[PDB]
């Protein structure tokens, strides 16, 4: 309600099948049975027994849209969570929503879900804890690689009886305001693959351009691009 | 004085989606950003609107982007030159004769999808597109949802996958396959159902159409889309030919 605009703030990057959850928000993709984005806003206030959530599918979307937990099991891929339960553990509510199946999409788990994905996960909520508020967008790619023809192929496996997207890659793009009306932004795009630990988040680095293009969304679009002071690192 | 205004005219079974909508003179278009192409169209036939409107000149139309995207999501028709495929109109030129705005139209690039051209775009697909007019000759109304389809194969691993080229510098999707939905309104308030799926490939000219029906629920399970969603089932009263 009043909680879903102060999340959403800067900007929806679509508006495809948005649901409201109660401390995130979230737009589901019909075809990959994942989600297109979520965003979240984060306080240092902001930032209950998380053994008591349970993984199920949001049962608000059509049935036949939904993913299962059947879908996931003996796929060789984690229930990856985009919205982190981490990032929401102030009431038992809001951390139960981000085992919703809709805010899951399959990722490896040793080397990524358990590993670097959790790294830049921690990174987010350790800089947010010194900021004034936060604002994650994070969500799935399904990149093209060139192949032996010459030619470039988008290529993604799909799990499950109800064929589940394994993203290829996942986007993460952070907006910090570290001093009132002024904020710096962090982009990254990582593999959907084993990462070695000793890889520093930045060489994830990306122009958000790269994001949006990918993606087919529109991030942080009602941000003026002048009270971005810093960019992946670099005073602006 | 009430005849309904266009869009809602040619709405008037459900949107099957609402990302990116864009309303044409006559047809309706949802655009995806991440393909470059349509998730789906819709267009609304009468034997009167297929009386072509003389001078109406599809020779007279231009390939071209609609720019009223964000530049990053558009195609362009360099992605398409060259690139082993035909621009393919999602809602056919030959489905809108009354102006020429809107044949114009059907040659927007947010219309189009990399197609195969010999055996599919000029011929099988074609031939769909045909029967669709001739039934919608005799019929009081028709609708007609087109789109694109990514669909996975099982491979050696024993895993599936989803895997389609991307072209052009915009890597514009090229679809493993095309849906085709038709609404044929034979009686006031009672409808014929037919759903399609073809392969984006050469198919042998000898192959009917008809072989390609599908259950409407496979359509909508592999689009992500709801199709016809608000009609009663009792007043469908033939599907893929049957009952
Ligand atoms: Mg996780
Ligand atoms: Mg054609």
């Amino acid at each position: 309600p009043s909680r879903s605009a102060e999340i959403m703030k800067h900007g929806y990057p679509g508006f495809t099948n948005v649901r409201t959850y109660e401390d995130f928000v979230l737009s589901y993709d019909y075809k990959t049975r994942t989600a297109h984005w979520v965003c979240e806003h984060l306080t240092p206030e902001r930032l209950v027994d998380r053994k008591l959530c349970e993984f199920k599918p949001d049962i608000t979307f059509p049935q036949k849209f939904l993913s299962q937990n059947t879908d996931y099991k003996c796929s060789g891929f984690d229930r990856g969570h985009l919205a982190a339960a981490g990032n929401h553990r102030k009431s038992q509510l809001a951390v139960d929503q981000t085992f919703y199946l809709s805010n899951m999409s399959p990722q490896v788990g040793r080397g990524f879900n358990r590993d670097k994905w959790n790294d830049l996960e921690m990174h987010c909520r350790r800089v947010a804890k010194k900021m004034i508020n936060s604002y994650i967008i994070t969500g799935p790619l399904y990149l093209p690689k060139l192949e032996g023809d010459g030619k470039k192929y988008i290529k993604y496996q799909v799990i499950g009886d109800n064929n589940v997207a394994v993203p290829t890659h996942f986007f993460k793009v952070a907006l910090f305001e570290v001093t009132p009306g002024k904020f710096e932004l962090e982009s990254y795009i990582l593999p959907n693959a084993v990462i070695e630990d000793t890889v520093e988040i930045s060489k994830f680095h990306v122009p958000l351009d790269a994001v949006e293009r990918s993606a087919g969304l529109e991030i942080f679009a009602r941000l003026d691009p002048k009270s971005i002071v810093k960019e992946n690192g670099a005073k602006k």
